[PDB]
């Protein structure tokens, strides 16, 4: 399938090269997969996301996105002019608030949780988790991470937007997850991405266009950008059996381009995430 005029990310994620704008992937789409994005929330109603998206927990006064973030991030998952896997189930837990802010236990919990609610969801193709979010280094909410990874589930983390090491912030740092640092349009290692040996994986983070709260969309940045492109892809790939929620992030780091992104630093990965499909 050809959708054109796409986001460069998604044009990015199908292409050998930059500097293309169709976005060529297998029809299946996702599928009979599941992601679930922890993170704001999702305004589910949005039209792209033509009813496969649902609010199965939050820990404040409602499930609402009342930010955006976690719907921008939803959007690049799976809507169906933003997303990677256009087919997948969307599930949102809200563990941080309309102010993009959250407490790490509640961060945990959410984990936990989907670690668990996997089990009363049908996802035959598979498990995937995106996290848009962290702080500084925890190894409680590193273990969280590692238990849900453990589970079963996909997990992909972002870097974080420190131009620095993400060996000091979680759940980056955790090894067992795949966390995914980001590059820009021309193929440059994003301004604001954190590096270092703990990243698996670079995908699309400088201006990204996705849905947005109120029905609209809007272009943003960051390592939170990069995460649901490579938990979207993930998603695809399981349905079209490639591998596993277990296998995911280095099937991915194998498929990836190699060596295309500039001004990534000695000792991490120059690795760009790539769907390996031929239309």
């Amino acid at each position: 399938a050809a959708q054109t005029n796409a986001p460069w990310g998604l044009a990015r994620i199908s292409s050998t090269s930059p500097g293309t704008s169709t976005y060529y992937y297998d029809e299946s789409a996702g599928q009979g997969s599941c992601v679930y994005v922890i993170d704001t929330g999702i305004e589910a109603s949005h039209p792209e996301f033509e009813g496969r998206a649902q609010m199965v927990k939050t820990y404040y006064y409602s499930s609402r996105d009342g930010n955006g973030h976690g719907t921008h991030c939803a959007g690049t998952v799976g809507s169906r002019t933003y997303g990677v896997a256009k087919k997948t189930q969307l599930f949102g837990v809200k563990v941080l608030d309309d102010n993009g802010s959250g407490q790490y236990s509640t961060i945990i919990a959410g984990m936990d949780f989907v670690a668990s609610d996997k089990n009363n969801r049908n996802c035959p193709k598979g498990v995937v988790a995106s996290l848009s979010l962290g702080g500084g280094y925890s190894s409680s909410v590193n273990s969280a991470a590692a238990r849900l990874q453990s589970s079963g589930v996909m997990v992909a983390v972002a870097a974080g937007n420190n131009n620095a090491d993400a060996r000091n912030y979680s759940p980056a740092s955790e090894p067992s997850v795949c966390t995914v640092g980001a590059s820009d349009r021309y193929d440059r290692r994003s301004s604001f991405s954190n590096y270092g040996s703990v990243l698996d994986i670079f995908g699309p983070g400088t201006d990204i266009l996705s849905t947005w709260i109120g029905g609209s969309t809007r272009s943003i940045s960051g390592t939170s950008m990069a995460t649901p492109h490579v938990a979207g892809l993930a998603a695809y790939l399981m349905t079209l059996g490639k591998t596993t929620a277990a296998s995911a992030c280095r099937y991915i780091a194998d498929t990836a381009n190699k060596g295309d992104l500039s001004n990534i630093p000695f000792g991490t990965v120059n690795l760009l995430a790539y769907n390996n499909y031929q239309a």
